[PDB]
C-alpha cells in the first residue's frame, strides 16, 4: 500500500489499516486521526507534523520513525515499539503508552536558540523503557512513569513537576536543570547525582532515600 | 578573696590561682591570664577583649554578659562555665572580630544568648553544650565535637561545619540550608530533617 491509496481510502472513510504495510511512507503532515492503525509497520515512516490525534496505535512498529512536531494527542501507543523514533516537539498530551518501547529515541533537542521538548503532559508511560532517551527540555509535566526504565536518560532541562515516578530506574540518568517539584519518588533507583541537581521542592519520597539525599551532600553516617 | 572592678590592663598574671576569685565587671583588658586557674570565679559582664586566656582552667566559671570579643582563649577548659549573654564575637563595619576557641573544651557549657559571629571553634568540644538563641553568623565550627549540643533558635548564617559531629544535637530546619556541613556526622533522624528541610515530603 502507497500513499496515493492510503489517502484515497481516508478520504472516503477507512480506519481499519491494522497489520498493514506502510514501511517508509511518505506521510508529511498528513491528517489520520483516529485510524486503527495497530499492529502495523512504521519502520522508519516520515511523520514529521502528521496529525495522528487519537489514533489507534497498540504493537505498532515506528522503530526510527520521524514523527517530529506531529500531533498525537490521546492516541493509544501500548507496547508499540519505538526505538530510536523522532519526536522532537511532537505533542503526545495524555497518550497511553504503557509498556512501550522508547530507547534510543529522540523527545528532546537543545539548539544554540532555544530548547524544543516534546509534550508528554499528563501522558502514561507505565513500565515503559525510556532508556538512553534523550528527553532535553521535554514536557512530562504531570506524567506517570510507574516503574518505567530511564536507565540512561538524558533529562536536561526537563520539566518532570507533578510526575508519578515510583519504581523508576534513573540511574545513569542525566538530571541537571530537570524540574522535579511535587514528583512521586518513592521505591525508583536515582543516583546521587540526581540528589543534588533536579529540583526536588516537595517530591515525595522515603526514608531511604531522604538519607541518600543527605548523603549525596556529604554528610557521614 | 575579693578583687572586684579591678584594672589589670596590658598586664601579666600567667598561671595565677585566682580560683573562686570575684572579678566582678574587672578590666581586664588584654591582660595576659595565659593558663590561669580561673575555674568557679565569678567574672560576669568583666572586659576580657583582647586578652591572652590559652589552656586557663575557667570551668564552672561564671562569664555572663562578659566581653571576650577577640580575646585568645586556644584550649582553655571552659566546661560546665556559664557563658550566657556573652560577647564572643562582633560585626564591625570593616569586619567580623571574633574570639580564638580553637579545641576549647566546652562540655556542658551554657552559651544560651552568647554572640559568637565570626568566632573560631575549630575542633572545639562543646558535647551537650546550650546554643540557645545563639548568633553563630560566619563562626568557623569545623571538626567541633557537637554531640547532644542544643541549637535551636540559633542563627547560622555563613557559618562552616565541616567535618563536625552533629550526632544528637537538636537543631533547627534553618541551620540545614544555611550551614556548609561537608563531611559532618549526623543521626537517621537528623538526615531526614535536612531532607525535609529542603523541601521533600514523607
Amino acid at each position: 500500500m502507497n500513499v496515493g491509496e492510503i489517502l484515497r481510502h481516508y478520504a472516503a472513510g477507512k480506519r481499519n489499516f491494522q497489520h498493514i504495510n506502510l514501511q517508509e511512507i511518505e506521510l508529511t503532515n498528513a491528517s489520520l486521526t483516529g485510524a486503527d492503525l495497530s499492529y502495523a509497520n512504521l519502520h522508519h515512516a516520515n511523520l514529521s507534523r502528521a496529525n495522528l490525534r487519537s489514533a489507534d496505535l497498540r504493537n505498532a512498529n515506528l522503530s526510527h520513525a520521524n514523527l517530529s512536531g506531529a500531533n498525537l494527542e490521546e492516541a493509544n501507543l501500548e507496547a508499540a515499539n519505538l526505538r530510536g523514533a523522532n519526536l522532537v516537539g511532537a505533542n503526545l498530551s495524555g497518550a497511553d503508552l504503557q509498556e512501550a518501547n522508547l530507547t534510543q529515541a529522540m523527545l528532546g533537542q537543545t539548539y544554540p536558540w532555544g530548547t524544543v521538548g516534546a509534550d508528554l503532559s499528563d501522558a502514561n508511560l507505565e513500565q515503559a523503557d525510556l532508556a538512553g532517551a534523550q528527553l532535553v527540555g521535554a514536557v512530562l509535566d504531570g506524567a506517570n512513569l510507574h516503574g518505567a526504565n530511564l536507565n540512561n536518560a538524558n533529562l536536561d532541562n526537563a520539566m518532570l513537576t507533578r510526575a508519578n515516578l515510583e519504581q523508576a530506574d534513573l540511574s545513569g540518568a542525566r538530571t541537571t536543570g530537570a524540574r522535579l517539584d511535587d514528583a512521586d519518588l518513592r521505591g525508583a533507583t536515582v543516583d546521587p547525582v540526581l540528589w543534588r541537581t533536579a529540583s526536588l521542592v516537595g517530591a515525595r519520597v522515603d526514608v531511604d532515600q531522604a538519607v541518600a539525599f543527605a548523603a549525596a551532600h556529604g554528610l557521614c553516617l
